[PDB]
């Protein structure tokens, strides 16, 4: 048993939320939450931008130390950083970008580092303005990851289609 609260069950181990994953995790204060990253660990839209703003810019203050001493990320890769007031740890997840002409092929990748933590709060990799169709991204969750995660989508519109659309 754990603190998460009116998820929608999808398999064994893929429950799903509208909800906003600032407030989420502030509320839960889970021991993972997944950040939406680039390889430069720069948080400046989209979840990366609003998990950074909650954090009073100490997120990107510490990423930049990171970078300056282990260089960028790789496409599909990750790093564990701090997760600062909405978290024990961060998990800076690197999903392929299609507003840069990514592999879509490395959503698979980017969702195995999932697999290092028993319990995460995440968003859906690639979506929103990384460009990728959200329904796949949630396919491609559900038969890569197998942890526990708990999504959290924030567009009602999209949450909605996605637990619709789901086979
Ligand atoms: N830019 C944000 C900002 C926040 N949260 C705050 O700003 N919270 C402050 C404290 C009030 C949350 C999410 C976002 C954000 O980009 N969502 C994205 C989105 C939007 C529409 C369609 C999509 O496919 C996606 C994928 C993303 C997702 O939903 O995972």
């Amino acid at each position: 048993v754990n603190s998460f609260s009116g998820y929608l069950k999808l398999t064994d181990n893929v429950y799903i939320k509208n909800a906003d994953i600032v407030e989420e995790a502030k509320k839960v204060k889970p021991t993972v939450v997944v950040n939406a990253a680039n390889v430069y660990l720069k948080h400046g839209g989209g979840v990366a931008g609003a998990l950074n703003k909650a954090t009073n810019n100490a997120m990107q203050v510490e990423s930049d130390d990171y970078i300056a001493t282990n260089g960028p990320l790789k496409v599909g890769g990750s790093c564990v950083l701090s997760g600062h007031n909405l978290a024990k740890h961060c998990l800076h997840v690197v999903g392929p970008n299609v507003n840069k002409g990514e592999d879509i092929q490395l959503l698979k990748s980017a969702y195995e580092n999932f697999n290092q933590h028993e319990v995460l709060l995440a968003p859906l990799l690639s979506a929103g303005i990384f460009g990728a169709d959200p329904i796949h991204s949630l396919r491609v969750c559900v038969d890569t990851v197998r942890t526990n995660v708990y999504l959290a989508v924030f567009d009602k519109n999209l949450y909605d289609k996605l637990v619709s659309s789901f086979l």
